Formats: C-alpha cells, sequence, structure tokens
C-alpha cells in the first residue's frame, strides 16, 4: 500500500550504492563504531558518518551510546535478513 | 568480495523505483503475464515489459513459457525473502 511502498522505495534507493552496501555488510558481521567502519573499508570517517546518517534516516541502521562513542548496527532482523538473502543471491547460480 | 558486492549493488539500484517495487510485490503474490501485471498496476504493457527486462537482467525476475505467453516470477526464494522482509520492515514499528 501507498506509504509502505514509498518507504520501501526509499530503503532500496539508499541501498543502491557500492559503499553503503559495504557498510551494511560490515554491520551485518558486527555492530561497530565509525572509526572501526572507516579502518576496515578504507573510507574516511567523514564519509562513513555521512552514509550512516543517510542509512539511519530510512531506518536501515541505528545508533546506541556505549560510554564515549556511538555504536552502529543494522536496525533489526528484517534488515539483516533482507541483506543476507540479497548477498547470497548475488553470490550464486 | 568485489564482484558479489557489484552484483548486489546492481540488485539494489534496480529495486530503487516505486513502479519496479509495485511489480516485484505483485509477482510475490503470484507469477503473472505482462497483461495481468499491466491491468493490476495500471501501467502500460510496453512499460511493464521494459521494467521486467531490467529486473531480469539483474536476475530478480525470470520468465517461463506456458502455452503461448510468457509468465514472470520472482527469480527464487532469496529474492522473495529479501522483498518480503523489506516490506515488513517498512510496514512496521520502531
Amino acid at each position: 500500500n501507498t506509504d509502505t511502498l514509498e518507504r520501501v522505495t526509499e530503503i532500496f534507493k539508499a541501498l543502491g550504492d557500492y559503499n553503503r552496501i559495504r557498510i551494511m555488510e560490515l554491520l551485518s558481521v558486527s555492530e561497530a563504531s565509525v572509526g572501526h567502519i572507516s579502518h576496515q573499508l578504507n573510507l574516511s570517517q567523514s564519509n562513513v558518518s555521512h552514509q550512516l546518517k543517510l542509512l539511519k534516516s530510512v531506518h536501515l541502521v541505528k545508533a546506541k551510546r556505549q560510554g564515549q562513542s556511538m555504536i552502529y548496527s543494522l536496525d533489526d532482523i528484517h534488515v539483516a535478513t533482507m541483506l543476507k538473502q540479497a548477498i547470497h543471491h548475488a553470490n550464486h547460480p
């Protein structure tokens, strides 16, 4: 239905990007700080943060304080499941 | 790896479109001909076909002959599962 379908359109527009997919995949491995995301993907912290704010605005990632820095994670199991199944499909026959 | 992530990048670019999402969701209800897709979504057959060729080129939909017409379906369960879980998330709390 109309509004559900505009949110899923926004979800998939946000996922349509090589570096945002790399960040999603990394988060699917484990929750992570900006600095760890930047180190592993060889992306600047400023770029990482920019892409996380975009992912967070369509509710694909969340952020939770843990003392001094912000830990990012895939929002929930539905986002994780969507992502893993897409990757698996991409990997295969 | 690199080429896996380019294919999934392609998958997600293809899905990033209101009318292509409408078409995927309908297919997730049932496999269908172009004329049925057109009628249900009030899209021209020439537009539906165009979108299905793009969806097929990144392996999100497939086509199989059934007598004289061509029947489209989501490619496999992983595509169905990706879609249904994304819909559910958009439909939901938090």
